[PDB]
């Protein structure tokens, strides 16, 4: 029996030892994302034949993350299929990128059914693009930040520190309530994941920023590295009454992301029309498809 | 500076080393309950100053359990208050039993406000009563068992084994369809805890039983020790169209609980009138009240 263990804060070194050196850019491999969503998926992990593997329960559905590492993929797949068999479920893997799909097909030709939903693709950008907003592609973004600067000349950006967390939580609840975000699917779950992240901010290895206008917090954002060259921005929330607050905090935080992080992953659009429009407006270099791969 | 960590399956030995030797009987100290409800409370623990301490987020309420162990209680409480200060919340402790409340008032007189909610009291029974149903006060219970045996003379009770986990999950799915766990907050939350327990049954240290009638599962139950002399029954579910199934599974499983567990803790009524009458009807020896102790100012 694979000795799957519940993921915890204390597993940060073990997990990032695999992910940081990997070529995997999927935001679901962020240590903060894995821990913060454990309440929903009863998330577990194991290291099997030099691969890091995650196991998730989503109601009736059992799924495993595409194994992270190098080594004998066939051997690890045999063990995961046996694990699914023990659970009396068909074997399904999530987070399979295009390269991973090719690797699976090579081991078990015709055995996997691959399904993809563009709602779940990640948007990846150049840090240099988001931090500088240089070039014609970013002209409107420059206009937004210049307009913000003109409207709110006394704004203040500060990094998130443990001392600033509870206010971020209180404010997030207030903003949601204004937009009646109760009545939007999934916001309760998103709130649980936000709370865990902010409560355990330092242990997780998150960094983040807060925007203030006229002496009050009006936006906050946080994230952490996904791999050696990709930083994930996991959350970005703002007081919707403040025009340009999203654009401004994006820009300020991008400039605090260490320069080794070539890429910034700002996650998925969830098939929401307005969100897809917003994420495409920042000119992603890659839209990172994620397949589910289920044994036939 | 308290190195709180998320509770996990792997922490079984660490936790139970403290709880088994303790005189704490409340069901919240079952290792299975601690892990299985983590999804709701983001539960963490630490050993500090020779005590085992737990930290929970009950929605907006930060809470700690009464420290488990022996040592300088005042020193450890000071550390927990400082932790609450860092969280920017008042310090409040849960599961303070009547005896633990007396201990607190001795070391720190008039420092705490104590509140109690009868909905959260645990029902504690003698294993000897539930396993035998002997005497006048258990006559109705014997009658239900006897009716069951007469109606279903070829029923089969089995322990929960790995190959039988799926039928328990199947019964739970049917029960939740009937009871609307998808929308009922309480039973939706119970479903999350029950399913975690079943999926991790052996790692947690749980034991359980299953009742079958006419070839299908009609009830299951599971639990594990809380301390050296108290066994906790965490879950009991039955197909409602089968009369006497709750009585029979209770009786069969009580007989499987090892004799060193003098007491059986069958948990709370949650202020639900039906559940309260059911739990009172089995004649508890103790209704274990649980206080919340909140620091008056600071
Ligand atoms: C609606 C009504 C039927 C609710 O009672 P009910 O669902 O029949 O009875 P309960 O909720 O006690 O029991 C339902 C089941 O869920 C269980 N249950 C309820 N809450 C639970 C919880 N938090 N955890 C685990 N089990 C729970 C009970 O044990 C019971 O199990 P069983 O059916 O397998 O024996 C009620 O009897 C009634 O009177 N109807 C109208 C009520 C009304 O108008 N209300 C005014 C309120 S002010």
């Amino acid at each position: 029996m694979i000795p799957f263990k519940d993921i915890t804060l204390a597993d940060r070194d073990t997990i990032t030892a695999f992910t940081m050196k990997s070529d995997r850019r999927n935001c679901d491999l962020s240590f903060s994302n894995l821990c913060s969503w454990r309440f929903l998926y009863d998330t577990q992990f194991a290291v099997i034949d030099d691969f890091l593997v995650f196991k998730f329960w989503a109601g009736e559905q059992l799924a495993y993350m595409m194994p992270v590492g190098n080594g004998d993929l066939k051997a690890v797949l045999r063990k995961l299929i046996e694990d699914a068999d023990k659970e009396k479920h068909n074997f399904c893997m999530l987070g399979v990128c295009s390269n991973m799909r090719a690797d699976l097909e090579a081991i078990l030709p015709e055995r996997f059914i691959f399904t993809e939903d563009r709602a779940y693709a990640d948007y990846i950008y150049l840090r240099s693009d988001l931090a500088t907003l240089k070039g014609k592609k970013f002209q409107a973004k420059r206009n937004h930040i210049n307009r913000f600067r003109n409207t709110y000349p006394d704004y203040e950006y500060t990094p998130i520190t443990p001392d600033r967390i509870q206010e971020c939580l209180d404010l997030e609840a207030e903003w949601c309530k204004v937009n009646n975000c109760d009545q939007q699917e999934g916001t309760g779950n998103e709130r649980r994941a936000l709370i865990y992240a902010l409560h355990n901010f330092e242990a997780l290895g998150l960094t983040g920023g807060i925007l203030h206008v006229n002496g009050k917090i009006v936006a906050f954002t946080f994230g952490m590295p996904i791999n050696h060259e990709t930083f994930g921005v996991h959350v970005e929330k703002a007081d919707t009454s403040i025009d340009g607050a999203y654009a401004m905090i994006n820009y300020e935080f991008a400039n605090r992301i260490p320069e080794q992080y070539i890429y910034i992953n700002r996650e998925e659009d969830l098939g929401i029309e307005g969100l897809r429009k917003a994420k495409l407006s920042y000119q992603p270099v890659t839209i990172l498809e994620k397949y589910m791969a289920c044994l036939k």
